[PDB]
């Protein structure tokens, strides 16, 4: 047995990672080299500022290399965590750069930015609601429901296209409460309820 001294190696390198808003998230990274490689991290060919450099920073560099992030910050007017990371490791004889990972985050706001209005129609004409759901990634899908159970298109005089709900051919059974439902993999947010009165051509004349 003996001592030695090598330039820097890198065993285990970071994955692709995809997490919500305000998650711990981390990313793997460790090397081998003698010293003992000051470890660093590259956001889109920037440092990334943790712990060391900062005592405040939401970021952790790690004994083993890895970047943890206490939370992911992702919200409108920063996002600084997400991008494309690599870790490049350094002592005095070299230096070894890892493959990219790039973090990618998953969020839904709240804000619906237009709920659907109170209608009323007249029995036989087709009826319009409309709908657009708050800003999300990947962008939620829309879904519909009325009087509290899921809304469906395998009914033939229900179709949901885009934005808008359309019943055709309308009966008094179509009076209700009508939700819109944006979705992704975060999860789902509900509108305000819009309230669909029905009216015989009578009293729709009255009404309107
Ligand atoms: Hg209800
Ligand atoms: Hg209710």
């Amino acid at each position: 047995l003996r001592q030695e001294d090598f330039p820097p190696r890198i065993v285990e390198h970071p994955s692709d990672l995809i997490v919500s808003k305000g998650e711990p998230a981390t990313l793997n990274c460790k090397a081998e080299g003698r010293p003992t490689p000051t470890i660093e991290w590259y956001k889109g060919g920037e440092r990334v500022e943790t712990d060391k450099d900062d005592p405040r920073s939401h970021r952790m560099l790690l004994p083993s290399g890895s970047l943890f992030f206490l939370r992911i910050v992702h919200g409108r007017k920063s996002r600084p965590d997400e991008g494309v990371y690599v870790c490049v490791a350094r002592n005095y004889l070299g230096e070894a750069v890892s493959h990219d990972a790039s973090l990618e985050v998953a969020i839904l706001r709240d804000d619906f930015r237009q709920n659907p209005s109170d209608v009323m129609v007249a029995v036989g004409e087709p009826a319009v609601m409309e709908c657009q759901p708050p800003r999300g990634h990947p962008e939620p899908t829309i879904s519909w429901k009325k009087d509290g159970s899921p809304l469906d298109d395998k009914d033939e005089r229900i179709t949901i296209r885009g934005g808008k709900l359309m019943i055709t051919y309308t009966r008094k059974s179509d009076a209700g409460k009508y939700v819109c439902v944006g979705t992704n993999m975060v999860g789902e947010r509900e509108s305000e309820v819009a309230e669909l009165t029905v009216l015989e051509r009578p009293s729709f004349v009255k009404a309107a």
